[PDB]
């Protein structure tokens, strides 16, 4: 049901195709619209996309505006097709983009059966530092339920696809989904095809999932 | 340098060899003892071992006592050769084991250049719940530094090996190590050979690490 995409490889794809980072991120933008179609058509109801980690916001200003603009451009183009929301380390993101993203959330089809949600500035340590400071001395006790209701990723994630040929989480691990299944693809994200997508879903659906228990 | 092992596949191993889960977990212990030896030869100084997740303690009580006894037994036999420590969701673990493991921590070699550290009850949600509640109202603010000194895994993790065929974290993601490299082996943990460990180490040492940044 619930899929999280970690779209990676834009810088390398740009260099390999002799185009600008901006063109790489536009290719990403277009590929994200394709991908979502595939997802909807495969029974995904909620698609999280990790727009950025915390450390990604430490890249040069131009590289940062480039990913922000391209991710935002997807929402300007497709917002009436889905329910849109965003979350994360929003202190790391510029005011302009939060405004625009806020509006697009406003402008999106609150009634859709498909959700597309961005995490921005993703990072367990940032997430936990922020939650602690928001609730320190204001609640008697943290619980699982309070933590879930404050986590960046507000629901459980079943499947994670990460492109870009790197077998690591890169700060994108979902706090409350310990048993999320991971599919790593060596493909640079803008090269991703439907065959790639179907081979990922075929691997992910064949997994025997045990959630820390023994099959009885 | 800093390695975390997720030893998985003992119930499948036992089924394969038609033995009891006890015998499977005993073969695990023996294999842990070998693996530590390999790790030391290859320059590992701190070896973390995920003895259990939170949900693992939800297995039937006989299954729980088998993993707990087997992990404890490694330490009984080998505690004089390394510095031993343990952390995690210790409220989940039976008192008898906690007392014994603390006594073995005391008998272990405080001067060793090699640290073997068990995480018990590992789970990011349990972890963050426990940090919040221990510190709620007792510090002015949470910082990254303060979180790292309270996390289940008290240092940065470079590499993670996970055996058992499953390409997932299974509640074992290290809170403060977002860029830890992941190597997944299909081998059931008790069949692990030196050649498997060497290919894991070769793969992990060849990784091109970016920590969320771009190269200058
Ligand atoms: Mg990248
Ligand atoms: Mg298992």
């Amino acid at each position: 049901t619930t899929l999280m995409l970690l779209p990676d490889g834009m810088r390398r794809w740009s260099e390999k195709n002799g185009v600008s980072l901006d063109d790489g991120y536009a290719a990403m933008g277009d590929k994200i619209i394709e991908f979502m179609g595939w997802a909807k058509e495969e029974g995904v109801k909620t698609l999280y996309i990790t727009a950025s980690s915390a450390a990604n916001h430490g890249r040069p200003e131009a590289a940062v505006n480039t990913f922000m603009e391209a991710f935002t451009e997807v929402i300007r183009r497709c917002h009436s097709q889905f329910k849109f929301d965003f979350s994360g380390s929003l202190d790391l993101v510029s005011e302009d983009y939060l405004t625009e993203l806020s509006a697009l959330r406003d402008k999106s089809d609150s009634e859709s059966d498909f959700t597309l949600h961005y995490i921005l500035g993703m990072s367990l340590s940032h997430e936990v530092v922020g939650i602690f400071n928001k609730l320190n001395g204001k609640i008697p006790e943290m619980t699982e339920e309070i933590l879930a209701e404050n986590a960046y990723v507000p629901t459980q994630v079943d499947y994670i696809i990460r492109t870009g040929g790197a077998i690591r989480m890169s700060s994108f691990f979902p706090l409350m989904s310990p048993y999320a299944e991971l599919h790593f693809s060596p493909v640079l994200f803008p090269d991703t095809t439907r065959a790639d997508f179907d081979a990922a879903l075929k691997d992910l659906r064949a997994r025997d999932r045990r959630f820390g228990g023994y099959p009885a």
